[PDB]
């Protein structure tokens, strides 16, 4: 039957479709995860509705070891699929079912050009441009619990200065233009910002190798169908057009 | 009880160790996936047995859907895991339970340093070079399915001349230092002969994004425990410094 699909706002993979008409339901949204529910309900033949999940958050654990955002709706089976960016954690793969991804990344740094930065011990090594992730979120995650000398000398960086840590991409977007701030962000965010934004540029490599994947409660039956629909997807180039459709901007 | 691990010999992966005492049981592999096997142990704690795939065979469907190698293995409940190069693919996720990847991979060309070939369009545009890859692999599986121009033209040789498909990828090596013969090789294993045979190099970038996963019997308790430690190890840079160790050579010029 009908699919109840959590998922959130962040461009380029689910947004709310510009339209002089006032949109209902799934005609709200657009993107590349749109798109990939799209093949997936296709290949699979099942129906579904998109709700935006309330906090708005990915997915994270507090003090008493709960879970919120689109993580938490999966552990209390409030929705049947999560599509979005959300990357796939040891620690998330112990609460929910990921599928395969089906985008790999990587944490690299986002900056603007002309700048004596060149790789993560550059900034690293100095305290004049400050740095910093989105608190809660993957990124920041990784670097708490990182044992790495590299990125425990910058996770003390983040955890003296509460600011380091921006809300979303939209205030780390904006603090790199405004401030001389280098935000570590995932690389696929990359990719379609600097297409975008002509003075932001990638800074280095990427440091990890991690993955999107599609979120499903634990033990749901429909993990290993997508995951083989993901992987069918992949041998046949459709996510490599897929992305390309929504990642080329207007060049610089 | 200890869980039986099937596997085949397929270098840096799972190599014979060389002592001066005869070995017994597990003791006689090394290896990347024989280091990843020890973590996974270590990380769930368990016991195994290694076993050799009796085929040889990695994992292929015939025209009945019957599967052979180290796939018919997991289906057949003969054995409890499958630590090896497995590539993951859509067919055999079918078959099996894949645990995501510990490393990711796509299709390369491996073929002689001293030509003007750049692409794969450059091979697609002649036909005096012969090329193809391993028969009944993941690569070859890649092209007969392709629906993308120059890969298309590719198939068509490789099926023209059935000879162009090698058995195995070391005669698929051979056949290329010893003919005019360009083989479609995952990049993984081409990183590691070009650093000890010189004269090899790889031609262009990746064709295709795929990795090798850990196989287990389809509804097996340990998939998800071996994806959650498999993940662990990746967090830790553990699989790149695992990586490293036997990847390395002597590093051509
Ligand atoms: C945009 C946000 C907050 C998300 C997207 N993927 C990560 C996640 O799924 O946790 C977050 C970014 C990051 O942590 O670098
Ligand atoms: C060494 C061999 C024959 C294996 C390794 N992984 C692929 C597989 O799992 O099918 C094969 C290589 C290839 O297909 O080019
Ligand atoms: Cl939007
Ligand atoms: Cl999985
Ligand atoms: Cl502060
Ligand atoms: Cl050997
Ligand atoms: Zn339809
Ligand atoms: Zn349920
Ligand atoms: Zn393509
Ligand atoms: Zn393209
Ligand atoms: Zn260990
Ligand atoms: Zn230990
Ligand atoms: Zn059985
Ligand atoms: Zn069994
Ligand atoms: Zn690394
Ligand atoms: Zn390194």
């Amino acid at each position: 039957r009908s699919l109840i699909v959590t998922t959130l706002l962040e461009e380029p993979f689910v947004m709310f479709r510009k339209s002089d008409r006032t949109l209902y339901g799934n005609d709200r949204f657009e993107g590349y995860c749109i798109d990939l529910l799209k093949e997936l309900a296709h290949i699979l033949g099942f129906s579904y509705e998109i709700r935006l999940v309330e906090d708005g958050k990915y997915g994270a654990q507090d003090d008493k070891g709960q879970w919120n955002g689109m993580v938490k709706e999966l552990i209390d089976h409030k929705a049947d699929l999560a599509v979005a960016p959300l990357t796939i954690t040891a620690v998330r793969e112990k609460a929910i079912d990921f599928s395969k991804p089906f985008m790999t990344l990587g944490v690299s740094i986002l900056y603007r050009k002309g700048t004596p930065i060149d790789s993560a011990d550059d900034l690293a090594k100095q305290t004049k441009i400050e740095y910093g992730a989105v608190k809660d979120g993957a990124t920041m995650t990784f670097f708490k619990k990182s044992k790495i000398s590299t990125f425990e000398k910058m996770w003390a960086f983040m955890s003296s200065k509460p600011s380091a840590l921006v809300k979303n991409n939209e205030e780390g977007i904006q603090r790199t233009l405004t401030a001389d701030y280098a935000l570590l962000m995932e690389s696929t965010t990359i990719e379609y910002i600097t297409q975008r934004n002509c003075n932001l540029t990638q800074i280095g490599g990427l440091i990890d190798s991690k993955g999107y994947g599609i979120g499903t409660p634990m033990g749901s039956p429909y993990r290993d169908k997508i995951t083989i629909a993901i992987l069918q997807l992949q041998e046949e180039d459709k996510l490599h057009i897929m992305k390309e459709k929504w990642w080329r901007g207007s060049g610089c």
